[PDB]
């Protein structure tokens, strides 16, 4: 499913992301924009043989099991395929754990490079939240 911007903001608000660990909702919408273009089915293979999955591009080295990433952790205890669902619950639950881990949202390269220090509120502007 390819979400709308305000639709995504709304589903994220409902799953507790607005202000989770101090990151306003605009940050998470922005991250999703640039990580996956709001598409829950997005996959990107990394050079280390790991794969990023879903709306927030959660990585198979650490966070989810995809069966083809040698000696990987499954820190979110999910098959990575569960991250590609139209229901964003599993992605949101795994992300809350990632962002608690110490790097905060710096764990997402697109956020660090494209959202951090920008006016992230723009991404929720005009949405009935
Ligand atoms: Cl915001
Ligand atoms: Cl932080």
């Amino acid at each position: 499913k390819v979400f709308g911007r305000c639709e995504l903001a709304a589903a994220m608000k409902r799953h507790g992301l607005d202000n989770y660990r101090g990151y306003s909702l605009g940050n998470w919408v922005c991250a999703a924009k640039f990580e996956s273009n709001f598409n829950t089915q997005a996959t990107n293979r990394n050079t280390d043989g790991s794969t990023d999955y879903g709306i927030l591009q959660i990585n198979s080295r650490w966070w989810c099991n995809d069966g083809r990433t040698p000696g990987s952790r499954n820190l979110c205890n999910i098959p990575c395929s569960a991250l590609l669902s139209s229901d964003i619950t599993a992605s949101v639950n795994c992300a809350k754990k990632i962002v608690s881990d110490g790097n905060g949202m710096n764990a997402w390269v697109a956020w660090r490079n494209r959202c951090k220090g920008t006016d992230v509120q723009a991404w929720i502007r005009g949405c009935r939240l």
